[PDB]
């Protein structure tokens, strides 16, 4: 990726946010190594600046755990910026059972700030984009 930037196409660790909304939000260690964000509620959000999408990505994948169906919006710039897509996360049976969940996104290219907006409790280990 371009200087000063993180690739869209390697895992973005969800705990590596530059900015966030949500008083309770926390990073939890995972039993086998690694970390995930959690204590997430409706209206919470994390922002990841300077993602390099190169000449285009059309899909997103997140490694997530939850006990109830919820969504993660993927937006540009801020929580009110352009909606690229929505990940529909079904229950995985536990906050420590992670599954990879994907969604398509509007074709996005070049360097962008990415915002994840949450509609309910979910844990997020990482997310990544594909062409
Ligand atoms: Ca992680």
């Amino acid at each position: 990726p371009v200087g000063g930037t993180r690739s869209a196409f390697s895992n973005i660790q969800a705990e590596d946010y530059d900015s966030s909304y949500g008083p309770n939000l926390q990073i939890f260690s995972l039993p086998g190594g690694g970390s995930a964000i959690g204590y997430i509620e409706n209206g919470y959000s994390t922002t990841y600046k300077n993602i390099d999408f190169g000449d285009g990505a059309t899909s997103v994948t997140a490694r997530v755990a939850t006990q109830n169906a919820t969504t993660i919006q993927v937006r540009l710039g801020s929580p009110s910026g352009t909606l690229l897509g929505t990940i529909y996360v079904g229950s995985t049976g536990s906050f420590d059972t992670y599954r990879d969940v994907s969604a398509t996104i509007s074709n996005t290219a070049g360097v962008k700030d990415i915002v994840l907006v949450f509609s309910g409790p979910v844990n997020v280990d990482w997310f990544v984009f594909s062409k």
